[PDB]
């Protein structure tokens, strides 16, 4: 892990917090809870590990339930697709341009599936995060990740990046065992390539 200084406290009551706040969901899922966010009208995107063959989603908004159905779903991909009828928040617009190491970013999501919650975060390094091999195992062999300063919690996964211009760098999905304030997060480059396979795959079955 490559050492930043700790994240800029301050960061809770930035402006783009509440701007993007209702766009960030709770994801419930049957148990299994975690984050998403609107992508697209009526489209909500989160952890794929959490919606795992679940019939039974619930999208939380603004501490209002909506019916979500995961309609894009692949074994070999981090995220997944939640389509929500009726759902009222606007869509997310992903950053364009890769983050730097030391940048102010914040962390959105619920952490243990409470109340909605800021937490402050602070880029380590932009990584290329390659695993070996697993013969018969779907999972991701390779991704393109940042490292982030952060006091990350299950709950958070799924929850998107952003940074102070109100945009999505990447979305939450690890952490460090060994090391605390350590977190993991998926390029939007990372994002764009497995919604990709899903893209080119669907639909399926």
């Amino acid at each position: 892990v490559i050492p930043v200084a700790s994240p800029d406290p301050a960061l809770v009551n930035n402006p783009v917090v509440a701007a993007t706040e209702p766009s960030v969901v709770k994801i419930r899922s049957l148990v299994l809870e975690g984050t998403g966010f609107v992508i697209s009208p009526d489209r909500v995107m989160t952890n794929a590990h959490v919606v795992a063959g679940s019939n039974n989603v619930t999208v939380y908004a603004g501490d209002k339930p909506f019916e979500a159905t995961v309609v894009s779903y692949d074994p070999s991909v981090d995220v997944a697709i939640l389509a929500v009828p009726h759902l009222p928040p606007p869509p997310l617009v992903f950053a364009a341009e890769p983050a730097k190491t030391g940048a102010d970013v914040v962390v959105l999501g619920y952490p243990g599936g409470g109340n909605f919650t800021a937490t402050p975060a602070r880029i380590r390094e932009a990584i290329r995060l390659s695993g070996p091999d697993i013969y018969g195992d779907p999972e991701p062999v390779t991704r393109d990740v940042y490292t982030i300063r952060a006091d990350v919690e299950q709950g958070d996964a799924g929850g998107p990046l952003i940074d102070l211009n109100g945009q999505v760098l990447g979305v939450v999905f690890g952490a460090a065992i060994d090391d605390a304030e350590t977190g993991f997060v998926l390029t939007a480059g990372e994002v764009a390539g497995q919604l990709a396979k899903i893209g080119a795959t669907q639909p399926v079955g």
